[PDB]
């Protein structure tokens, strides 16, 4: 059957059965003696199931809570994937609303972070998003509204270009630079 032992061996697989419980002091206790950022089997991390594990409404607050204290614990938020899949941070920016991102942010989390592939501002993964709630937590956390890619683009540009009117609007809103 399918359980967190799938991924998951040893200490990895108590800690991500703390993290299957929404327990936060036992995730607290287990992370230290804990390898937070080696990857289990089939690529799956303890921050990712920690994500997967948050959707439930039983214990959702201590749930989410859980992802902020293994980032604190040293849980990589910016870690990528093999053959260029992406962060549990550039994942969750794309997402219909910011409770992960927010659980992120508080854990430290920089507004300003660049992915470790590529070195994109990951704000720039907000642009993706269904709606602006992604882009509104980092800009409210204190994102650079007019940080640039590599090519130099901004956000404003880059939505723009692809005509993702909402984000433009929350973008011109907010007082991002036209030029």
């Amino acid at each position: 059957s399918n359980a967190p032992d799938n991924y998951f061996s040893g200490q990895q697989l108590t800690l991500a059965r703390a993290i299957e419980n929404g327990e936060v002091d036992e995730v607290i206790k287990l992370a230290s003696g804990t390898d937070l950022n080696k990857p289990g089997k089939e690529d799956m991390t303890l921050l990712f199931w920690a994500v997967m594990n948050s959707i439930n409404n039983q214990k959702t607050p201590e749930r989410l809570n859980v992802i902020t204290m293994l980032i604190k614990a040293g849980a990589d938020p910016l870690q990528p994937r093999p053959q260029g899949k992406n962060s549990p941070a550039e994942f969750v920016l794309m997402a219909d609303n910011a409770d992960w991102i927010k659980a992120m942010l508080n854990a430290g989390l920089s507004p300003n972070a660049v992915d470790k592939t590529f070195g994109k501002p990951i704000i720039f993964q907000t642009l993706e998003a269904k709606n602006t709630k992604t882009l509104q937590a980092m800009l409210d956390k204190g994102a650079d509204i007019n940080i640039t890619d590599s090519l130099g683009n901004t956000l404003l540009i880059d939505a723009l270009d692809f005509h993702s009117y909402d984000h433009v609007l929350l973008l011109l809103e907010r007082g991002a630079d036209p030029e």
